[PDB]
């Protein structure tokens, strides 16, 4: 039968108003909330998605996992114009969707659907993307790949102090040796969020760990 990505952009087109990306995020929210998909409702988590960009006002920011572009509307809603969202997603047809999305929210000249693999990708950003340093990466792709992908990004020099990492899922499913990298390494500083999942009723949460700078050479 049909995907669950292709019906989700099918109720934007249908209900959603153009150009206004807040209707777009709504919109998504009403159709997975009726279809019972916990992991598709957004709301609680992009309370919190919100106040990190509202606080931070990052110019350049790395998103791992597109789906449908409910993060990446979600996100780039909030950048400043000439600001930028790359956005890294393995599944072609997740991109494609994910383009369209951000097309009928007005939102596709602030955003770059990368179309390939994180670990491919992320060593790619320095020579062929000319990606100096992220001001913050939200992660919310495979979740075996958080703790390795932030090993990757800090190895290929992405990283600054005070660029911000915000990671979902850190609970449900859960992400537990992430966790423990960066609440353990003088090279984050982290804060941890709830974020409630419908249906399952459970506490899920984000975590945000902003990154100090590399540990001494010695
Ligand atoms: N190694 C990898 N690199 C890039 N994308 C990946 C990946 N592993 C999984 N993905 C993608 O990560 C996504 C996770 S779901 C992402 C949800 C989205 N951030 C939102 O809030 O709506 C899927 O689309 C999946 O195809
Ligand atoms: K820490």
């Amino acid at each position: 039968g049909d995907t669950k990505e292709q019906r989700i952009l099918r109720y934007v087109q249908q209900n959603a108003k153009p150009g206004d990306p807040q209707s777009v995020l709504e919109a998504i929210d009403t159709y997975c909330t009726q279809k019972e998909w916990a992991m598709n409702v957004g709301d609680a988590k992009g309370q919190i998605m919100d106040a990190v960009i509202r606080e931070y006002s990052p110019s350049l920011v790395l998103e791992l996992g597109a789906y449908c572009g409910y993060s990446a509307v979600r996100m780039a809603r909030l950048l400043q114009p000439g600001a930028r969202l790359l956005t890294m997603e393995i599944n072609p047809d997740c991109a494609a969707i994910t383009q369209q999305m951000l097309n009928f929210a007005g939102l596709q000249d602030k955003v770059t659907i990368l179309n390939g693999a994180s670990q491919d990708l992320i060593p790619q950003l320095k020579k062929k993307y000319d990606v100096d340093t992220l001001d913050m990466v939200f992660l919310d792709h495979w979740k075996d790949r958080y703790l390795p992908d932030t090993l990757l990004l800090e190895k290929c020099g992405l990283l600054r102090k005070g660029t911000v990492l915000l990671a979902d899922n850190v609970i449900v499913p859960g992400t537990p040796d992430f966790l423990a990298y960066v609440r353990g390494s003088s090279s984050f500083e982290c804060t941890h969020y709830s974020s409630y999942l419908e249906y399952m009723k459970v506490v899920d949460g984000l975590e945000k760990a902003i990154y100090q700078g590399p540990s001494s050479p010695d």
